[PDB]
């Protein structure tokens, strides 16, 4: 119940401290940084939530999955453009990612995006790759991209008691394609060593990516072809009611696994 090395999860972000103790034993491949917001800038923390090893300072959700660390920057100090993100997504698709985790995003009018990014996200849809992205922390009837784009799984933040956090964005498109996941005081690794608990849709997002990876890993165990876009559908269909701030509902892992096996909740 800890993942499968045949299931590939990509982290698209800023720098990731792969020397952190929690990644000792993790199956992590770092794609090279190429020649010349969307970066959460919590790359180490985000990655640890999925791939942190059992018995280390950060136990991850899917420590047996194959991780791909994909830089979406050339220089970490420069604004990440939509083309920077698009190229990162394409690199992740080309590397065989099943799931692509984007803990960053930008606030928009109503989820519009320019051509490069729209096309990169459509490529995921066309190739059955699941993009999971942070809803944003503006606390309004608001949409981020890539979270609000077609076939993306948007992720909002709820507290320990299952209530939406006030900062988590709740624009209407999220009602069809967003779910709430734990996003208050989520444990993760600090670059340079140590750990910390942080709050935000950036941390809720990798929880969902990790759960999606576990669902795909169970498909493998069942002798079924991994199906990232069906997994998105199952996470949405199994989400529990809390009203607009609930999005499609609250992440429901047991319900998702029940639906995965064709059961009923």
């Amino acid at each position: 119940l800890k993942g499968d090395h045949n299931i590939r999860v990509a982290i698209l972000d800023g720098p990731v401290d792969i020397a952190h103790p929690c990644f000792q034993g993790a199956d992590l491949t770092v794609l090279p940084t190429l020649a010349p917001g969307f970066m959460s800038a919590h790359g180490t923390h985000v990655a640890s939530i999925i791939f942190g090893q059992p018995e280390t300072s950060v136990p991850g959700i899917a420590p047996q999955c194959r991780g791909l660390i994909v830089p979406i920057f050339s220089d970490d100090r420069r604004r990440i453009t939509q083309l920077d993100l698009a190229r990162g997504i394409e690199r992740a698709v080309n590397a065989g990612a099943h799931i692509i985790n984007i803990s960053g995003g930008e606030l928009t009018d109503f989820g519009e995006a320019d051509g490069w990014l729209e096309n990169a996200v459509s490529l995921c849809r066309q190739n059955n790759v699941l993009l999971v992205a942070a809803a944003g922390n503006n606390g309004c009837d608001c949409l981020h991209v890539p979270a609000a784009l077609p076939a993306v799984l948007a992720v909002g933040a709820m507290d320990d008691h299952g209530h939406p956090l006030d900062f988590s964005n709740w624009g209407s498109t999220y009602e069809q394609q967003g779910i709430l996941a734990p996003g208050e005081d989520i444990l993760g690794a600090k670059p340079g060593g140590g750990t910390e608990r942080l709050s935000g849709t950036s941390f809720a997002t990798p929880i969902v990516s990790g759960v999606a990876a576990l669902l795909l890993s169970e498909q493998v165990r069942r002798g079924e072809t991994p199906d990232p876009q069906k997994v998105r559908q199952l996470l949405l269909q199994s989400a529990l009611p809390c009203a607009r701030r609930c999005l499609a509902g609250r992440l429901n892992v047991s319900g998702a696994f029940t639906l995965l096996k064709g059961g009923n909740m």
